[PDB]
């Protein structure tokens, strides 16, 4: 239960497969995911 | 020479700690815990 795997989309259509933290706030993973 | 960044622990809390810049991961990941 401390993290979930979801597909991002990025620039122009990638899509990419990543594991996220379930419990930190988005706020803090948005710089390292970019 | 050394660095410096932030360790997510526990539901996410946010910690700062002290590495080494040329050592590997495998010789401190024991002591950071």
């Amino acid at each position: 239960p401390q993290a979930v795997v979801v597909g991002v989309m990025a620039g122009e259509g990638v899509q990419i497969g990543v594991l996220l933290d379930a419990n930190a706030p988005v706020s803090v993973m948005t710089d390292p995911l970019l």
